[PDB]
């Protein structure tokens, strides 16, 4: 048996654009993943968030869902553009009205919210303005979260500033995968480090606004190992390790500057005077939120920033993604090893798989389950080892849009049927429940 510490969390993940459907309802304005799902090319089959789960609408149901899991924390985000249409300015009060309902019902139903204020459905009108790229979105963002703490900080205690700051500067502006699907290295620094000014002035005004509160920024994370025992590739490594995972905002936020591998690489394309602003980037932050999935075997290569992936005969997610559980034990020793976080959440874990409805009407998802269970037991010698460790969140609560991979890819403990809505725990959802119950794993 494995036992979590008696005030453990355990919780469930979703975001705004992935289940909500309805991005025009009631005043809200365009955000770039409608403009970029609805360019042709950019998401796999076409698909959009259009409709997604429909969660606008069954948004009662889908809490009634997490109450019969007997789950009691919810991570889910909040549409900047459902708020502010245009970003600044008018605030859209049919949008604070849609958020209002769910915290009170959350909090009715003794369900801890834990708000990601930014889960990448930047306003268009922003983008317009540049998005990412433009210096004045730190005053954008600390504008947009004072709305969200004087409205909602009365009930909701536990924020997140940014899921995934990495993703969206890279992703979506060097690679050009995600919104706002642009590939130019000195934007995509400038993103890094505009989404780093902005999260210090949230959190600066948090400190104003929610006195009672905790906030705190999420990372993605991979396991990166060795191809071999060449000083090239063991730099390699360290490489992706600085850039890819936590340390990239992590050396800002705790020792006021980037990491050096990062330096050495990115420094052209950062702003010239970045270093004045490394001041205000360091306001102090309550908790860290890491995502883990996946490992990748690494290798120095000349011809790819220098780094090329080895893939290796491990079992994988229908993401293609290796499935190595140790990387989150791993990632979690090494960020107290390297930054002693006074607290930490795994704010995301979860896998796709092939998912089907059998004659039964179940879905029966074994190798969720043992997913899941591995991670979980990894996370458990994490604890034991001394890594304050406080609460777990699976991605997730429902199969969603999955960007640009479209409705293809489902992450969900609960089935979703997207032809008629309908919801089906699935049997990674039944066992969920029962480890909450036991506060832990029992076999
Ligand atoms: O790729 C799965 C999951 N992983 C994520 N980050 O690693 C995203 O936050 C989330 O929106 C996405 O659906
Ligand atoms: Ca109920
Ligand atoms: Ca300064």
């Amino acid at each position: 048996v494995k036992k979590f510490p008696e005030g453990f969390l355990w919780g469930v993940a979703t975001a705004s654009y992935q289940i909500e459907g309805s991005p025009l309802a009631d005043g809200a304005g365009m955000s770039i993943w409608h403009t970029f799902s609805h360019t042709p090319g950019n998401v796999k089959n076409g698909d959009t968030g259009d409709v997604a789960c429909d969660h606008y609408n069954r948004w009662k149901e889908d809490i009634e869902i997490i109450e019969k899991l007997g789950v009691k924390a919810y991570r889910f985000s909040i549409s900047w553009p459902r708020i502010l249409p245009e970003g600044t300015g008018r605030v859209n009060q049919k949008g604070l009205d849609f958020y209002n309902r769910i915290i009170d019902t959350l909090l009715e139903k003794g369900i801890t919210p834990f708000v990601t204020i930014y889960h990448w459905d930047l306003p268009f009108a922003l983008q317009l303005k540049g998005g990412w790229a433009n210096r004045e979105i730190a005053d954008w963002f600390a504008e947009y979260s004072r709305v969200l703490f004087e409205n909602f900080g009365d009930r909701v205690k536990n924020w997140i500033t940014l899921n995934e700051p990495w993703v969206v500067a890279i992703v979506g502006h060097l690679y050009g995968v995600h919104a706002p699907g642009m590939r130019d290295i000195y934007v995509a620094f400038r993103a890094v480090h505009n989404l780093l000014r902005a999260h210090a002035r949230a959190v600066k005004v948090f400190r104003e606004t929610v006195k009672d509160g905790k906030i705190g920024i999420v990372f993605n994370n991979g396991y990166f190992e060795p191809a071999s025992e060449k000083e090239e590739d063991i730099r390699a490594v360290r490489f992706m390790h600085q850039f890819n995972n936590y340390p990239l905002f992590l050396n800002p936020i705790y020792r006021g500057d980037y990491p050096e591998l990062v330096l050495e690489f990115a420094r052209e394309y950062l702003p010239e005077n970045y270093k004045d602003d490394m001041s205000e980037i360091q306001e102090k932050i309550d908790f860290v939120g890491l995502n883990y999935y996946s490992g990748h075997l690494v290798k120095f290569d000349p011809d790819a920033a220098k780094v090329s992936f080895v893939e290796r005969d491990l079992p994988k997610t229908a993401m293609g993604w290796e499935i190595v559980p140790e990387g989150i034990y791993w990632i979690l020793k090494k960020v107290k090893e390297e930054y002693n976080p006074p607290e930490v959440y795994i704010t995301e874990n979860g896998a796709a798989f092939d998912d089907v409805v059998s004659e039964d009407g179940r879905v029966h998802d074994q190798n969720r389950i043992d997913y899941l269970k591995a991670h979980i037991g990894q996370a458990w010698k994490a604890i034991q080892e001394g890594v304050p460790l406080k609460g777990y969140f699976v991605w997730s609560l429902l199969d969603n849009f999955e960007w640009a991979e479209g409705y293809s890819k489902r992450f969900g403990i609960v089935y979703v049927d997207y032809s008629t809505q309908k919801r089906i725990v699935k049997d990674s959802g039944y066992w969920y429940s029962n480890v909450v119950k036991n506060n832990g794993l029992e076999d």
